[PDB]
């Protein structure tokens, strides 16, 4: 069994989030994968950028998501959500 | 009972406050946290949010204002995170 | 051995890949170094170049595909970087 | 005797460099610095150079290559001749005077 | 005693420098006050004053000359910072 909270680990960042919020999307790449490659400290290991990852998260919390103003790494967010097969959050960062 | 300081842990940033900090504001989604809670490994409660914007909420909630950086980029963000805590006054406070 | 998950310093920059995303390519600077080693203080493993654009070089390694943050400036600094760790198609893309 | 990672730190800026990358050039500042007691340390015990530190990673990539590719309309190229003057490296000052 | 390896903060910007080089000019401000002094949280030397332009005081320090960026607009600006850190000789250099 997963536990409630989830330490994860998305290519050095580190990043907690509940369970429910990873298989929150169904059909999805976190879902199939929580429905596995660990770090030294245990840490459920994702091979992708950390620093995009807090904009994956924040989408499967709210299903929406803010960015910051200026923000330069709109299209490399669209190919992290399509990685993750997130068709939504990719519908949104298309334009 | 709630002890008299609370440690926390929003999206992996860990976080010390007072009871009376969380519980400050009523019919806000803290006060009715702390008026059954997940919690994560080291049995610090669980906040599923952006551990970087939540210092800025905790500061709201310490001086009911808040000073934000030169150049602070994400005051949307901060904007939807004052939305989910229900603090209707700092969601105000960022027009 | 190495482990499913390697732990990296890249000239300062941390970071953190599947031992897989290493000898994908063979023939490549970065398989010839993780297939059958220098490291840092606290035990990882260190390459000796620009920490910054190894991000970049990290992603193509993963999807075979890299997609560069708006208006960026080190296009030709990368394409160095990928001539280093002898990636050809990523050249390929850098270079027209 | 040096490790062969070596921890810098250039005017607060953290670099991580091979030691043999630090002594390539002979007769260069540096070269001097690390070819074999009286070091200047920081507080975490990181080596100090009192210079530059943002214009530093374009003398180490310079060190690492012999070449170095600078990002598209660079501020900074008169800076960094006056860096590449002070670390001794007369090919990159040659490279950087046009 | 002050440490070999002096850490600064001026206003927000944090800056490294040895010792010798704050003191390196006698009768100006930083040499008055490096030969009960404010510090930031994390016990760096506070410095109130424009952080982006230290680091072309800094320079002036460590080479008794003037490299600006190409193009540099705020000289005056600069010349006002000389002025406050008491450096007549790079207020000199500024002036045109």
């Amino acid at each position: 069994s997963f536990p409630e909270v989830v330490e994860l680990n998305v290519g050095g960042q580190v990043y907690f989030t509940r369970h429910s919020t990873l298989i929150s999307i169904p059909h999805s790449l976190l879902w199939k994968m929580f429905s596995l490659a660990k770090d030294s400290k245990g840490r459920f290991f994702i091979d992708r950028d950390g620093f995009l990852f807090r904009y994956i998260l924040d989408y499967l919390r709210d299903r929406q998501v803010v960015l910051p103003d200026h923000f330069p790494e709109k299209g490399r967010l669209k190919r992290e959500a399509e990685y993750f097969q997130l068709p939504d959050l990719v519908k949104l960062l298309t334009p």
